[PDB]
DNA sequence: CCCCTAGCTTTAGCTATGGGGA
DNA sequence: CCCCTAGCTTTAGCTATGGGGA
């Protein structure tokens, strides 16, 4: 959910809108090509940890908004997901083989979406441990055992 | 400024909020550790190319409001601003040497901040070419190169 | 900005805060 | 969640989509 938790002790949350198009803007992103693509990059996401939150396409671009663990690094997953959807699909239709030098082009568009947190932090602050003592541990695990993660 | 490129072709704004917190939740941020800690993590911002918006410290934390190239992750420029910050800070004042077994924690919060991207988008998309024709690659030129980059 | 090579997956087709440069 | 190990910088003191587990 809105905040996640590291496999450590990193409280985040980083949504990022990702949006990337076809060789030549071509208006190849419809029917067949378009289900197979959200389908494919459907597969990545859960492999890499990535959550979805929304995704559309629009015949020459495709628009993800996805949650994505700091630690690990968007252009990985858009590596994965662009690389990946290239093969599968140029194999799977070979108009985007033979039409397409390639499917994508080395360009695509990033903006990290979020509202001021304000009060998040403060609880953020508010929580951490201020000594060793038993009542802070207990703090401390109750505040971060509330929150969500990214199993898989 | 808010929207810049790649040293190769990725358009994007990243920004990050970003706090961690002294051990122990120690009111330590304060005084000449303070100002030396602004100072140090100025320095780290600008050799890893980090854009800092806006950097406030208060008592028991340090607040980051910053700008990161994508492909360079967010991990790296806290990796080093607490790293180097602590090594340095510990070393400048023994006050945060001998009470503290080491000045941060291994925690921190991070959460992406911006609206919706919109009309952003749109001009993205628009400005690719469709085509290697000369007017295309004009078109692309003339809007890339009208972006902020981050040397240094 | 381009193209070239490394690096790694998808072993094709993508990124590298990559690199060098009429 | 903890602690251990490795990696890399600050060669101390931080992170690793790290690892394993009364």
């Amino acid at each position: 959910a809105v905040l996640y938790k590291s496999n450590h002790n990193v409280v985040y949350s980083c949504k990022y809108h990702i949006v990337w198009c076809p060789k030549y803007r071509r208006k190849v992103l419809v029917g067949a090509v378009e289900m197979r693509l959200k389908e494919i990059i459907q597969e990545v996401a859960k492999e890499l940890r990535v959550e979805i939150i929304e995704m559309q396409t629009d015949k020459d671009h495709i628009h993800i908004l996805a949650d994505i663990d700091p630690s690990f690094g968007v252009m990985k997953f858009i590596k994965t997901a662009k690389g990946r959807s290239s093969r599968i699909l140029r194999q799977e239709f070979n108009h985007l083989k033979t039409k397409l030098p390639t499917l994508w082009t080395n360009s695509c568009f990033i903006s990290t979406v979020g509202g001021a947190p304000l009060n998040v932090v403060k609880q953020y602050i508010e929580n951490q441990q201020n000594s060793n003592r038993p009542k802070q541990k207990e703090k401390w695990k109750s505040y971060v055992d509330n929150l969500q993660t990214k199993a898989l």
